[PDB]
């Protein structure tokens, strides 16, 4: 039930908060909003889709950044409550260069920098766009990871009250929550 974090050794001395503030700005905002949607540019994709998946993945339109959201996710499109992403969010993986899809056995990052697993998030359809899953993932699409940061901060303090998003990855490794992965 405890949050698990992976990080490239490159980020060992970063705080989680500082990494996510930079990642949000580096990915930027794909502008998935009325009158701005561009299929194959700023929709992302589900595995296996078309409107539900064990993964939802999106590449930046500003940089090589990409994320993969993992769990059991559902998008309502026009159906009440419209344009809601709901369901279970277990993991967020952040890095560069999205590959794959259903036919490849899933989505993958060429360079996975950081991931957060065992997030334990579950938002029902009835909450619509006010659901935590919706707000966490939409923040990643739109250059504001405040919602994700708050959920990670809460999960860390729940493992041990000395931990927070102001901890470095190396501090979270010493606390048994985080695990170093190979550098790009």
């Amino acid at each position: 039930m405890s949050i698990s974090i992976s990080y490239s050794t490159t980020y060992s001395g970063w705080t989680v908060a500082d990494y996510l503030a930079d990642w949000s700005a580096y990915f930027g905002d794909v502008n998935h909003r009325p009158g701005q949607v561009v299929d194959g540019s700023n929709t992302g994709g589900f595995n296996p889709g078309p409107f539900d998946g064990s993964q939802y993945a999106l590449k930046s339109t500003a940089s090589d950044a990409a994320f993969i959201a993992g769990g059991d996710l559902h998008y309502t499109l026009f159906s009440n409550p419209s344009h809601t992403l709901w369901g279970k969010l277990d993991s967020i993986a952040l890095g560069d260069t999205l590959t794959g899809g259903a036919s490849s056995g899933g989505y993958a990052l060429d360079s996975q920098e950081v991931s957060f697993s065992n997030l334990g998030l579950d938002s029902p359809i009835a909450q619509g766009r006010d659901g935590t899953v919706h707000k966490v993932v939409y923040g990643l699409m739109s250059g504001d990871s405040s919602a994700l940061q708050g959920q990670i901060d809460a999960l860390l303090k729940a493992v041990d009250p000395s931990l927070s998003i102001n901890s470095t990855f190396d501090q979270l490794a010493a606390a048994g929550v985080a695990h170093a992965t190979p550098a790009a």
